[PDB]
């Protein structure tokens, strides 16, 4: 009957010897270094919303456009999980056009914010989708048509049903906004089920369908709490295809995803939080008595 996971034995040595940050650390002293020379031009630097984080050559995305291709954004290709996600930092007032022209180009079916506009009294982000259906957003710049067709407004998320319209081939697409706006102007949440209960509710759209082009993810920088969806997500992806689910090593999986964008998970907060959504996502997927009742009660409904 009792029975460990064997990361939730690793948390507890970690959380007992109050080790998180000197685990942390080294996995930023071994995380992967590649060039972000685009990123760094001259003509891009209102392009980047801060100047230490910037997608590395060879993974950003590169936008269909002969003039300037870059956006600060960077594609994690996940092989073994098979899931790809686009993880990008919060638009600016200039990259709005941008951002949804990558929304387009990549084939896109989900976008999936986990910050709110403004935080600790600062913008963290640009208004960058309609908030009122007869007030449609036109990009002039990028030629695209965005308009907020309904949104649900739930008290840890808003889901927001979005049609966007290239003007040149007039070709409409629905796009799913998934807004996580509960995360903490500080630290981390204190129970990991709202945000766990989050992404079950991205999932569960098709959003993160290999049929569809990679889920674009943002937060403000694009790696904090971007990081950490993703890496919850990919780790119980992984606990439930392989034949050895206690092989799952998230500080592997994590070094695995910095290979393709820096920064991920920028706290031992972070990684710590990260850790307690994957043990109690793993849990309840495996169907346990305690995290079911407090969640399907409080965690779904009320
Ligand atoms: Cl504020
Ligand atoms: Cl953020
Ligand atoms: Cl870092
Ligand atoms: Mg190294
Ligand atoms: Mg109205």
């Amino acid at each position: 009957a009792l029975e460990f996971m064997e990361m939730e034995k690793e948390f507890e040595q970690i959380d007992k010897s109050g080790s998180w940050a000197a685990i942390y650390q080294d996995i930023r002293h071994e995380a992967s270094d590649f060039p972000c020379r685009v990123a760094k031009l001259p003509k891009n630097k209102n392009r980047n919303r801060y100047r230490d984080v910037s997608p590395f050559d060879h993974s950003r995305i590169k936008l269909h456009q002969e003039d300037n291709d870059y956006i600060n954004a960077s594609l994690i290709k996940m092989e073994e999980a098979q899931r790809s996600y686009i993880l990008t930092q919060g638009p600016l007032p200039n990259t709005c056009g941008h951002f949804w022209e990558m929304v387009w180009e990549q084939k896109s079916r989900g976008v999936v914010m986990l910050n709110r506009v403004m935080e600790k009294g600062s913008l963290k982000c640009a208004q960058y989708w309609p908030q009122k259906e007869e007030k449609e957003m036109i990009f002039e710049d990028t030629n695209l048509k965005l308009t907020l067709i309904s949104e649900d407004i739930k008290s840890y998320y808003t889901v927001r049903q979005l049609e966007l319209e290239n003007l040149t081939t007039q070709e409409t697409r629905e796009i799913l906004h998934f807004h996580y706006t509960t995360w903490p102007d500080f630290g981390v949440p204190e129970s990991p089920a709202s945000f766990l209960n989050f992404l079950f509710k991205v999932r569960e759209s098709g959003s993160l369908s290999p049929e569809h082009g990679p889920v674009v993810v943002h937060c403000s920088a694009g790696i904090g709490r971007s990081g950490t969806f993703c890496l919850a997500d990919t780790c119980l992806l992984l606990m439930d295809k392989r034949k050895d689910p206690s092989s799952v090593d998230i500080k592997k999986v994590l070094l695995e995803m910095r290979k393709f964008r820096m920064g991920l998970i920028q706290t031992a907060d972070q990684l710590r939080f990260s850790y307690l959504a994957v043990i109690e996502g793993a849990k309840f997927i495996m169907g346990d008595s305690s995290v079911q009742d407090q969640w399907k009660e409080l965690f779904h409904e009320d």
